[PDB]
């Protein structure tokens, strides 16, 4: 058995995967794939419509909430969000704590002059992001921008906004979307690109509040634009439609273990099983906050770096694969990971550590 | 046998989609797919490098232009296009004789002031395209657009570019690219979705010439932006990994298959026998003229359109799928792209005659 522990593109449900490939030649009897047929047939539509349905279901998506089905992936909406929303306003807050919030500032810079709120913070020897009532917010600012997981840090920041109904929230949920109940109407804006907890590369998820609707920039494309893709139904051009199946499997995959709050279950127990191990033991280490910590995405390093390179190689050959983190380690451990997955990896890690510590 | 005429998303090669479920969970030894890992693995990086190499030996595309491969599809590029190579001018040409070729000028107004030429033209009854020399360029116009091939309207314009070193050619080639051996020296930018004659919907594929670069809106969002996928070799973020693959399995595919040159033999047999049924017949009629008659795309409407629904009905339950045409025009439409065997419109054609004598 594989484990595959990449970040994104990331492993889907085995057992997705498995009737994806059961069907994908002559899908429910009709002779083709489900991804050589027309956006605008009926067959089509059903799937597309059954998918948006079940992630407002799983997510208990309020009804005045569009929820659109996108290209261009989350650096796309890092342009999506400003070219959308600023609309004659010329600041908006962005929140910096980890590589993709300021990633996402850098391209807001090409819309606006950000306002950057920098909430990291060291508690006790370990990383941290300042609380968000302590964020100092501009007044009038269009909209403030966050990242609830940091996905190559591995820090999260749990807490629900609950920001004065001027202040416009806007979130990249990429990697922990539908890891946990989450109160969606506190948002003005929720992202997240398929390819952590949704589906393949190649399609992201926009939830957004109707009333931000109707102020696009002229220059925004219109491929990007939440109000032609809303009038569309995201279907204002060909939409990525292998993609949108896979992530409507996921959905039907999600409510089949019992939804988020099945998920968020068993993601505390693979997560602590690992932090576990990681702190029990000197050979490994992860200095992000308890509070801060990940579920979805657990960087750690070894005792002596010398080791990296033997420690990718065998646990690769273990069937454990995508462990390198960026320039120690990374286990991502996404909704679609078992249990069985991450006691195979804490297993191999306490036998690396016992030839090798 | 299923043989499926749809525009777009349109029918893969069969054999492309066979290896691709043979593969979908254990791909390459790996006991993961395709689609499960990183872009930037050295597995995935040979995928992505084999595509561009096959696409350009496909397509024989010099080394001075750069291949991309992009989010957003055809409309993106609509953007794209101007948010790219206008530069400092507000002026380009675009040429329009067809659905696309206008929707395209209109994505245009939110970046600059397109002078529109009208090249639509009536021939002897038929619709035919102006000749490129009719086609009044703007001195100092940053780029022309034009598309080659009218999805909806079963239009070509096959001729070849011959415009001085100051005019920019670009050109939407979504529903014909890979059809036919083309001049790509003749171009600044080439463009097509993926989802015709390249792969699954959700790729675009972007040629452009290298000397285009570097002059992009600051407006312009770094996925749509030319000089940033190319520096980054079209991995600036996640691509859609799963079509960049299917893809590279395609243009293998057409490599097997003798390449562009074979594929231009075969497709032109394909439209020469479907247009043939339709102008030999009282019961179907297609009113484009001969020079500017699609290969890829055949619309064509019965005598009697109260018989549509039944033409549907039936074609659909002999195997023939997707034959309605566009809602902004109606009647029925044939894609016959490089995937679509000789068999299928000999199939296709055999049922249209069938279907003439129960009902006409
Ligand atoms: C939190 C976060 N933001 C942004 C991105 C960038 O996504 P993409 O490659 O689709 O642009 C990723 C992962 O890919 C991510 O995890
Ligand atoms: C010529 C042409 N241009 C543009 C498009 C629109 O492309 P997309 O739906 O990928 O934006 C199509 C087909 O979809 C097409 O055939």
């Amino acid at each position: 058995q594989v484990y595959n522990f990449s970040s994104g593109p990331a492993m889907l449900p085995a057992e997705v995967l498995k009737l994806a490939q059961q069907e994908l030649c002559d899908w429910h009897g009709l002779g083709t794939s489900v991804m050589e047929i027309s956006h605008r047939g009926k067959e089509f539509i059903q799937v597309a419509e059954e998918a948006e349905q079940d992630f407002r279901a799983l997510l208990n998506i309020p009804s005045n909430y569009k929820v659109l089905f996108c290209h261009g992936g989350g650096r796309g909406q890092f342009a999506g969000i400003p070219l959308n929303i600023l609309g004659d306003k010329k600041v908006a807050d962005y929140v910096d704590a980890g590589y993709w919030a300021a990633s996402a500032v850098k391209e807001a810079k090409k819309y606006c002059t950000p306002n950057v709120i920098d909430a990291k913070i060291t508690v006790d020897g370990k990383r941290a992001v300042k609380p968000m009532s302590e964020w100092q917010l501009t007044p009038g600012a269009a909209y403030l921008h966050y990242c609830p997981n940091e996905t190559i840090d591995g820090i999260a920041i749990d807490e629900t906004p609950n920001f004065g109904d001027d202040v416009i929230v806007t979130a990249d949920f990429s990697s922990t979307i539908l890891s946990r109940e989450i109160d969606v109407n506190r948002f003005g804006v929720i992202y997240a690109g398929a390819q952590k907890n949704i589906g393949p590369a190649g399609l992201t998820l926009v939830i957004v509040r109707e009333d931000l609707l109707g102020k696009a920039s002229v220059a925004c494309p219109s491929i990007l634009d939440y109000t032609v893709l809303s009038e569309n139904d995201s279907m204002f051009n060909t939409p990525p439609t292998f993609a949108w199946y896979l992530a409507g499997l996921v959905f039907k995959w999600l409510k089949q273990q019992g939804g988020v709050a099945a998920m968020d279950k068993i993601n505390q127990q693979k997560a602590e099983l690992l932090y576990g191990v990681i702190d029990n033991s000197g050979f490994y280490r992860n200095d992000v906050a308890q509070a801060n910590r990940s579920r979805m995405n657990v960087p750690f390093q070894l005792a002596d770096s010398a080791l990296d390179k033997l420690f990718l190689e065998e646990s690769f050959a273990a069937g454990l694969h995508a462990l390198k983190g960026h320039r120690g380690m990374r286990a991502s451990i996404y909704n679609a990971m078992p249990l069985d997955g991450v006691k195979t990896l804490t297993d191999f890690m306490l036998d690396f550590e016992r030839r090798h510590g």
